[PDB]
């Protein structure tokens, strides 16, 4: 059909910063997640190196894009396949030539997947304050993260969803702990400890005489794993700028919402979630100097010079938003 020819060219682009992930949504009949990990599993030569089954690839795929809300507007199934391919792309920077493992970049692509799963469109916070079972049964601490975590693997038990059944036990074992790393990671309230660990390996870096990372012991290459994912999870303000718009509109509407579960229940609404008293563009600048623009001019310094085209993209991005403030 011409539908799936289309999505076939939408998918050339994989290995592109920008994709255009929003029309491959569309295409695939809302399977974004589950079309582009097939595309990168065969692009990586994945199935073969870990004798992954494709029907038992596929079978866990949809499985775990099922579990991913539809009715969520930003952590949905597309942000995990926008996370995956942005973690895909950086995974391929000239400075991580030949850096990492099959397994630990399968853990972090895996990882990527299964970030969000289940997420509920509210915040760890939101949770904590309503005296959730989500964040009683986790404690206060990193509590939509640990459920993304328990439910990716969880997954992988239901009936032909086990794609780590040909790794050893030692591999399934390294594996398990590098996704929970890297999952637990991207709690935001762990983004200033990360990125000040980030700037004191910059400063210690260690490269060859072709500018590729030496990373030896687990400590360090966890830890550019860690960072590496956030960074794709905090993404968007470095796409091209209709894609960071869609974002953009997409976060505010859940945030808002929640805002208006806050409202109704008599609770001080968040920062960014009361529709009332909103700023959309002023957050958006804020976002990127206080957060998104440290850690992803860290990461260039890491890399450099390979993720100066995306440092520039947020840098034009940043000034169309400031644009916008009368
Ligand atoms: C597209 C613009 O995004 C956002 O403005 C934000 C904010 C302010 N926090 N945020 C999160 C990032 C990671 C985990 C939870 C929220 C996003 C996507
Ligand atoms: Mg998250
Ligand atoms: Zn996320």
């Amino acid at each position: 059909t011409e539908q799936e020819d289309v999505l076939a060219k939408e998918l050339e682009d994989v290995n592109k910063w920008g994709l255009h992930v929003f029309r491959i949504a569309e295409l695939s009949g809302n399977r974004p997640l589950t079309v582009i990990m097939h595309t990168i599993f065969q692009e990586r030569d994945l199935l073969k190196t870990f004798k992954i089954p494709v029907d038992t690839l596929i079978t866990y795929l949809m499985t775990l894009e099922d579990h991913y809300h539809a009715d969520v507007a930003y952590h949905n199934n597309i942000h995990a396949a926008d996370v995956v391919q942005s973690t895909h792309v950086l995974l391929s920077t000239p400075a991580l030539e030949a850096v990492f493992t099959d397994l630990e970049i399968l853990a972090a692509i895996f990882a990527s997947a299964i970030h969000d799963v289940d997420h509920p469109g509210v915040s760890n916070q939101f949770l904590i304050n309503t005296n959730s079972e989500l964040a009683l049964m986790y404690n206060d601490s990193s509590v939509l993260e640990n459920h993304h975590l328990a439910v990716g693997f969880k997954l992988l038990q239901e009936e032909n969803c086990d794609i780590f059944q040909n790794l050893t036990k030692k591999q399934r074992q390294s594996l398990r702990k590098m996704v929970i790393d890297i999952v637990l990671a991207t709690d935001m309230s762990k983004h200033m400890n990360l990125l000040a660990d980030l700037k004191t390996m910059v400063e210690t870096k260690k490269v060859t005489s072709s500018g590729v990372l030496l990373l030896d012991n687990y400590s360090d290459r966890i830890q550019v794993l860690q960072n590496m994912v956030h960074c794709a999870d905090l993404s968007n303000p470095t796409k091209p700028l209709q894609l960071y718009r869609q974002w953009t509109d997409r976060i505010m509407e859940e945030f808002f919402r929640q805002g208006d579960r806050e409202r109704e229940r008599g609770m001080e609404i968040s920062p960014m979630c009361d529709k009332h008293n909103a700023s959309v563009e002023k957050s958006q600048v804020g976002f990127i100097d206080y957060i998104v623009h440290p850690l992803w001019e860290t990461w260039a310094d890491l890399v450099h010079p390979d993720a100066q085209d995306i440092l520039d993209t947020l840098e034009d991005n940043r000034e169309w938003y400031q644009s916008t403030i009368p």
